[PDB]
């Protein structure tokens, strides 16, 4: 009996994807989930993960490659590879030279999820939901505390977002930018932040328990759809703010000690099938990286500019770079100060 172990982000597959694969191939899939790049990276660096496939963000994979934790993908076993968007492959190749190790899966942005009615009640009809001012201006966050504020537990993304907002290089290599202005602003915001978490905010937005969050786009659209399906009167939306936002590219990769490689390739080729991955986008509200799949995606998802953004919006997006050891240390120490504030 063939088995296959997969570690993916939570809320990042359709409900029947695995069952359909199992029914087709006769392979038993053990599927587990995470909500943190740091948790995944720690597992990869500490020893065997026990998984045959894992799904880091590409900027984290860039760092992980130098430790040798992945094995290169045999493209001859990935004939549906051609379906992938060549322009996205080129962007991911900045992290994964010649696309040797990573298969792009989904991509989106780190923006603001919010309860439309609650934010307009607190900050008025002209609340600045088009701007990071909504949540990074202390005077606004002090008022939104009234209905609940969450930030991602994602230090590289939060600091890059703050640096961009402050007019710095999002990937600044100046240590004082982290210890000075970025820490200063985050510490002024901290008293108003209910929690730092990268998955509880979905249901809390959907249920009305928080009214604003730093969130990943498709997670927030899921929250919006859950409220609609519940017919609970909660109206959640998502904003890519005017100052720009971070884009991320999540990728499948194969640990170097994977046990069931043939099964892993069967699963990857299944995901390269346009109807399979379009079906996933339909349920998780994320743009997939498969150009052949785009016309098969539901119009509700494909025509949402907060999911498949147009060129003028993509032009304002930035990506993470890997930081050197000094900046990595300074950033991690600053994040510790912020969470316990
Ligand atoms: C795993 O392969 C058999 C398919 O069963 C799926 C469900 C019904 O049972 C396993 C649960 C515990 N995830
Ligand atoms: C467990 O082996 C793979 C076959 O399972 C089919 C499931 C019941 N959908
Ligand atoms: C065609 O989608 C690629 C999206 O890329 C975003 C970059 C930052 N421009
Ligand atoms: N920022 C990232 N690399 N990934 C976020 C994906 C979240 C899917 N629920
Ligand atoms: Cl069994
Ligand atoms: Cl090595
Ligand atoms: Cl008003
Ligand atoms: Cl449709």
């Amino acid at each position: 009996q063939k088995t296959l172990h997969i570690y993916n982000w939570s809320d990042y597959i359709a409900p029947d994807t695995v069952a359909n694969f199992e029914k087709e191939t006769g392979i038993k899939v053990v599927y587990d989930v995470f909500d943190s790049n740091e948790v995944l990276e720690g597992k990869l660096m500490a020893g065997s993960t026990g998984f045959d496939l894992v799904v880091p963000s590409a900027s984290f994979l860039e760092r992980q490659l130098t430790a040798g934790v992945f094995q290169p993908l045999d493209k001859s076993k990935l004939p549906e590879w051609k379906n992938l968007d060549p322009e996205l492959l080129k962007l991911v190749a900045k992290h994964d030279p010649d696309n040797k190790f990573a298969m792009p899966y989904m991509w989106a942005t780190t923006g603001i999820g919010y309860n439309v009615d609650k934010v307009k009640a607190v900050l008025g009809e002209n609340a600045p939901v088009d701007s990071w001012d909504l949540i990074l201006k202390p005077e606004n966050l002090e008022k939104l505390k009234s209905c609940g504020v969450s930030f991602l537990d994602a230090p590289e993304e939060v600091f890059a977002t703050v640096l961009n907002y402050l007019g710095k290089d999002p990937n600044s290599t100046k240590a004082d930018d982290y210890t000075g202005p970025a820490t200063d602003l985050l510490l002024k915001l901290r008293p108003n932040i209910r929690y730092f978490h990268s998955s509880q905010y979905i249901n809390d937005l959907a249920n009305g328990d928080i009214c604003v969050a730093i969130g990943w786009a498709g997670d927030v659209w899921q929250a919006s759809n859950r409220a609609k399906e519940a017919k609970n009167g909660v109206n959640v939306s998502f904003s890519i703010p005017k100052e720009g936002a971070m884009a991320f590219f999540d990728v499948f990769a194969m640990p170097a000690d994977a046990k069931n490689k043939d099964e892993a390739y069967q699963f990857l080729n299944y995901l390269l099938r346009p109807d399979v991955v379009a079906h996933i986008s339909d349920h998780v509200f994320y743009a997939n990286a498969n150009k052949a799949a785009t016309p098969l995606v539901s119009a509700e998802v494909r025509e949402n500019p907060g999911i498949y953004p147009p060129a003028d919006v993509r032009a304002k997006l930035f990506t993470l770079k890997v930081q050197d050891p000094k900046i990595d240390r300074v950033r991690t120490r600053a994040w510790t100060k912020v969470k316990s504030g």
